[PDB]
C-alpha cells in the first residue's frame, strides 16, 4: 500500500489541500493509517473558515490532540494511547449527530459532544482539508505546537470523494 | 477493603458532600476504584458555584464522561474504554497546570487542557464535591443523562483532607 511522507522540507505548510463541496456529502468520516516516531505536529486540519470555524488532528506527546473553534465550542483536548512508538496506527475521524468521534485502532477513544450541527447544513458550503499542516499560522491556534510531523501517511479516505472540488500540493507529495 | 454503594434509594441525590478551603489546598487530585453494570450516571461532581463553575464525571454508554462549565471553557467530552464490564477500575482526576487530566487503570485516557486556572487562586475559596449525584438538576446538565449509578466506590482520596470542611450524608452510607 502506498505511503507518503506527512512532512515536506521544513515542514511549515500541509503537503496537500483538498476542498469539498458540503453540499453533496453523504459520508463525513476520514479514516487512515499513521507511522511516526515524532511526539508532536499536525496529522491534518479542517475548515470552511480559518478564523472562527476550523478543527485540528495532531499530535501532542505523542497522544492524539484535537484543537476547535466553532459558534458551538472552542477546545484543546488530548486522548487516546501514543501513536509515536513506530507502528502503524488505525485512524478514523467522524461526525455523529452533534458530536465528533476519534477512534484509534478500532477503539472510540473520544466523543467530543455538542460541538456541531449537520455538515452539509451549514453557512458556508465549503470545507477544506489539509495534511501534515494549517491553514493559518500555528501562532494563532488555541494551543500552539510546532506543526511539522515527521511521519508516514496511508490508506487515507478524506470525507466524500464525490463531493471533492480539488486537491492541491505546494509540492509533490514524497513516498514513504 | 470497605466499599460503599454510589446510590441510595431512587438515586436522585448523592450519597456524600465534602467541603473544602481551596485556601488551604495542596494536592488537587482524587483518586478511586469503582465497579458496576449501568451504562449511565453520576460518579462524582464538583463546584465552587452550581450556576456557573462546575464539573461532573460520569458514565454515558459505559464510558467516562466529563462536563464542565467554568470562566474558561464549557463542554461535554466522552473519552476512555468502558467501565460497566463488573471490574473493579482504578479511577484518578487531577489538575496539571491550567489541564484537568483523567486517568484510568494507570492510563492516561483524556486531558482537558486549558480549562482552569490554580484552584488556591480562585474567586470563591469554597469547593464542593459530591458523589453519585449533581448538586443541580440533572436537567440543568449541558448534556442531561440520569444520575443514579448502581455501582461500588472503594478506596477514595478526595482532593486534599486537610482542606476539607465537613462532610454531609444525606442517608446512612451503605456497605457493599
Ligand atoms: C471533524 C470534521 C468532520 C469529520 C471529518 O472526517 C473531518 C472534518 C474536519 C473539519 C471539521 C469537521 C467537523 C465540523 C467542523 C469542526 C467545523 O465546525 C469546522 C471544521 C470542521
Ligand atoms: C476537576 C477538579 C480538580 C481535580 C479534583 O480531583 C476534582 C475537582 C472537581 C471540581 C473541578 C476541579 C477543576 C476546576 C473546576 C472545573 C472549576 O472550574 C469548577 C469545578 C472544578
Ligand atoms: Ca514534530
Ligand atoms: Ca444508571
Amino acid at each position: 500500500p502506498p505511503a507518503v511522507h506527512l512532512s515536506n522540507g521544513p515542514g511549515q505548510e500541509p503537503i496537500a489541500v483538498m476542498t469539498f463541496d458540503l453540499t453533496k456529502i453523504t459520508k463525513t468520516s476520514s479514516s487512515f493509517e499513521v507511522r511516526t516516531w515524532d511526539p508532536e505536529g499536525v496529522i491534518f486540519y479542517g475548515d470552511t473558515n480559518p478564523k472562527d470555524d476550523w478543527f485540528m488532528l495532531g499530535l501532542r506527546d505523542g497522544r492524539p490532540e484535537i484543537q476547535l473553534h466553532n459558534h458551538w465550542a472552542q477546545l484543546t483536548v488530548g486522548a487516546g494511547p501514543r501513536l509515536d512508538d513506530g507502528r502503524w496506527h488505525q485512524v478514523e475521524v467522524k461526525m455523529e449527530g452533534d458530536s465528533v468521534l476519534l477512534e484509534v485502532d478500532g477503539e472510540e477513544v473520544l466523543r467530543l459532544r455538542q460541538v456541531s450541527g449537520p455538515l452539509t447544513s451549514k453557512r458556508h458550503p465549503i470545507m477544506r482539508i489539509a495534511l501534515g499542516g494549517l491553514l493559518f499560522p500555528a501562532s494563532n491556534l488555541r494551543l500552539p505546537l510546532v506543526p511539522a510531523l515527521d511521519g508516514c501517511l496511508r490508506r487515507d479516505s478524506w470525507l466524500d470523494k464525490q463531493a471533492e472540488i480539488s486537491a492541491s500540493a505546494p509540492t509533490s507529495l514524497r513516498s514513504c
